[PDB]
């Protein structure tokens, strides 16, 4: 079985897993929508009580499962908890990460397409001072790229370039995955992470220099870092903060587990886990917060920036920032570095999203890596057509798998690992082999605070958001729901085949 060759590579691979589009796209928007500094207090708390605890828990299960030759939750759940129900719960460990990859890789392909176009100077030229006039040409460029409907019908007609760049993106993903863990993911992580950090720092540095009548980058940083206590009371802010934590640390997607399963049995996961998590937060707040938010603040002021963050998830990243850059000298080249940074950030994450499916096929159905990677690519590529051609299909997948699903899965794995599996056995399993021990306080957080914290959050979440689901929405959302439900059923079938194949092999001994 594959193991990480070096500790640096392991750390960088886990860091590349955690550090992605969420760092540079989702965080700034999430922070801005929720009062900037108001977002931070709950955010830090979420990181201490949930992000860190769940991070270690997943590392343990991965390493534990890996030792017995299993890297995914359907089997791992069964090992910690000997019930048929545990396997079915385990399907989410394959389903959630697979659904996420489907739309995530597509967004990743945009960054590649924009990066390529920005390099070659195939970008819109705004008139050289109105806000609408400079943003409109860029909104056009993005809308034309992904084929946003010019009509009532909810159908996307993306360009040939976009579709072709998507193929290339898939190819690049497959080419890294097909080499494997040590020679594939690990090799790329060492070259990709340093490149990513250098690009980000340069952009951060360049963004600070941004100066305008409207404001400065420093104005943007103070808004982000200044804390407001009144906002903390609202449930909404805590919901957003916790949602970002799961998404950024890749928790509850079963992806950390698959990666962890490749760590050797007695190899440290305590310090390694913390370092990778520490790297993502530094990338997310120090780098992510600094580029997107402060750039918009300088040019537009705080109020407008918040308005920009509210407008859309991709508005700031694909429309506003590129438009702000266009004014600046060498702006187009600066746009290329931004999108190129995004592409590497996403590339490192997407390979992690597809690995669990790949691991399952290898681990449970005994498929070769070539076949496992190619079939997985096929399912993701084919499925991605719904996200490419059906309007709002992306959002639906993101809400179910990227939002609701992960919080449920995080709590479920925490309960199985601690309550059902036994808190003490789980404690030894986590701390064992660690360069440093987990603080004694965290034992109680994991066993009591974290599960109680998440349970309440889900309940509050349910009360307000549940009425909305199916109460009122466009009928086209059912197409997505129907398809992803079908995926879960299809994945359940493979688990069924895996359990039965194993039975035939057992009788054969
Ligand atoms: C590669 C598998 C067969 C092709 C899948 C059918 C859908 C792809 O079709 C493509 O869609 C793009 C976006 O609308 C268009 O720009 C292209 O002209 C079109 O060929
Ligand atoms: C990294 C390599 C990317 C190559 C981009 C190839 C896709 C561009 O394809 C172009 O699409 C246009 C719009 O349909 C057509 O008008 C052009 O004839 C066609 O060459
Ligand atoms: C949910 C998956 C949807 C896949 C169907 C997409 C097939 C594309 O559909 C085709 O697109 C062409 C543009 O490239 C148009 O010229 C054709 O009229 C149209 O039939
Ligand atoms: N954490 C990634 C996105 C992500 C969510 N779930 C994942 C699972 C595996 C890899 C990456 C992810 C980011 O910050 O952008
Ligand atoms: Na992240
Ligand atoms: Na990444």
């Amino acid at each position: 079985r594959e193991h990480w060759a070096t500790r640096l590579g392991l750390i960088l691979a886990m860091a590349g897993n955690a550090v992605g589009l969420g760092n540079f796209l989702r965080f700034p928007v999430q922070a801005a929508e929720n009062g900037g500094g108001a977002f931070m207090i709950p955010y830090i708390i979420a990181f201490l009580l949930v992000g860190i605890p769940l991070m270690w828990i997943e590392w343990a299960m991965g390493r534990y499962g890996g030792a017995q030759g299993h890297g995914t939750t359907p089997a791992i759940f069964y090992l910690l908890w000997r019930n048929r129900f545990a396997k079915i719960l385990g399907v989410f460990g394959l389903w959630i990460p697979l659904v996420v990859a489907i739309y995530y890789v597509y967004i990743e392909s945009w960054t590649l397409g924009f990066a390529i176009k920005f390099l070659v100077g195939l970008v819109p030229e705004p008139p050289p001072t109105d806000p609408d006039s400079i943003l409109r040409p860029f909104k056009e460029f993005l809308y034309s790229y992904i084929g946003v409907p010019k009509g009532d019908e909810p159908i996307l007609k993306p360009s040939l370039f976009a579709y072709i760049v998507f193929l290339i993106t898939m190819f690049i993903n497959v080419s890294i995955l097909i080499r494997g863990i040590s020679k594939g993911i690990e090799r790329f992580a060492k070259i990709a992470m340093p490149t990513l950090f250098i690009l980000a720092v340069f952009l951060v540095i360049r963004v600070f220099l941004l100066e305008t009548p409207n404001g400065t980058a420093a104005d943007g940083l103070n808004f982000l870092w200044t804390p407001d206590f009144e906002k903390l009371k609202d449930p909404g802010v805590w919901i957003a903060a916790v949602g970002q934590i799961f998404f950024t640390l890749s928790l509850g997607f079963g992806a950390i587990i698959t990666y962890a399963s490749y760590v050797r049995k007695d190899q440290d996961i305590v310090l390694s886990g913390l370092t990778a998590a520490t790297l993502n937060e530094k990338a997310e707040v120090i780098l992510g917060g600094s580029i997107s938010i402060p750039a918009a603040v300088a040019f537009f002021g705080v109020a407008n920036a918040v308005a920009i963050a509210k407008a859309g998830a991709f508005n700031l990243g694909f429309i506003t920032l590129p438009a702000i850059f266009s004014q600046t000298a060498g702006g187009t080249f600066l746009g290329f570095l931004w999108f190129f940074l995004l592409f590497f950030a996403g590339l490192t994450s997407s390979i992690a999203q597809m690995q669990p499916m790949i691991a399952f096929l290898e681990d449970e159905l005994k498929l070769s890596r070539k076949h496992a990677v190619l079939w997985t690519a096929a399912i993701v590529f084919f499925s991605a057509h719904l996200v490419m051609f059906l309007n709002k299909s992306l959002d639906e997948m993101d809400f179910w798998a990227g939002t609701i699903g992960v919080v449920f899965f995080g709590l479920t794995e925490l309960i199985i690992f601690f309550w059902i599996f036994g808190a003490d056995k789980a404690w030894e399993e986590i701390n064992r082999g660690g360069i440093i021990k987990v603080p004694r306080i965290y034992y109680y957080v994991m066993r009591y605070i974290t599960p109680a914290f998440l349970a309440v959050l889900l309940v509050v979440w349910a009360r307000e958001y549940i009425p909305k689901i199916m109460e009122e929405t466009h009928w086209t959302v059912w197409i997505t729901r129907f398809y992803i439900i079908g995926l879960f059923l299809f994945l359940t079938f493979l688990v069924f085949l895996a359990e039965r194949r194993r039975n035939h092999e057992s009788a054969g001994t």
